[PDB]
């Protein structure tokens, strides 16, 4: 078959009732998932080849960095409940990764001051037991499906994208390849 288990995706062994139908997994100290958003836009490109109104979920994971990453754990809750996703992805990857000035949960919330999101407005959303919600459903799902790497992609809580058994010579080909792996699965 063109698409096979084990060359552009893989199959749970146990899967999860109730999963997001597109469950993207991703850590700010990762360097793949750094280019997933800036050089690839994995997340754009798979939203436009899904029907209209799909839900895709992005969560971050605290298995990179220690402290921080529970930290940016907590902070990608907060972005989350507060609507500023896309206010904030990219100075916290280039904080973390290319600039390194994001050091501590005060050099996070620096970021959402610089983008707009006023102090208060931020403290509150921090110290919330919403907050505290979302990021336990961040690591519940994780768990769900037992996760040790990212960055993930998982469909219908059945089937994991397997983006190195793609090519990768032409970055807009690997991208597509991606997005049309996913959309199969999508409709499986
Ligand atoms: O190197 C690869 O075979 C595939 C790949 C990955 C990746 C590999 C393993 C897990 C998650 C992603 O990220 C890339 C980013 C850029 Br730009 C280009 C290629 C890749």
């Amino acid at each position: 078959a063109q698409y096979e288990d084990g060359k552009q995706y893989t199959t749970l062994e146990k899967p999860v009732a109730g999963a997001p139908q597109v469950l993207e997994f991703f850590s700010f100290f990762c360097p793949h998932c750094y280019q997933f958003e800036e050089v690839l836009h994995i997340s754009d490109n798979v939203k436009k080849k899904l029907p209209e109104g799909v839900k895709m979920t992005k969560y971050h994971v605290n298995f990179m960095g220690g402290d921080l990453g529970k930290d940016l754990t907590q902070a990608w809750a907060v972005a989350m409940a507060l609507g500023v996703e896309d206010k904030v992805t990219v100075p916290l990857f280039e904080g973390v990764q290319k600039t390194q000035t994001i050091r501590s949960a005060s050099d996070i919330r620096d970021v959402f001051i610089n983008a707009g999101i006023k102090g208060e407005e931020y403290d509150a959303a921090w110290n919330s037991f919403v907050v505290k919600s979302l990021v336990a459903q961040q690591e519940k799902a994780a768990a769900d499906v037992q996760l040790r790497g990212v960055p993930a992609m998982f469909v219908n809580g059945k089937y994991q994208l397997n983006p190195q058994g793609m090519d990768t010579s032409n970055m807009d080909v690997f991208v597509q390849q991606y997005a049309d792996t996913v959309k199969y699965l999508s409709e499986k």
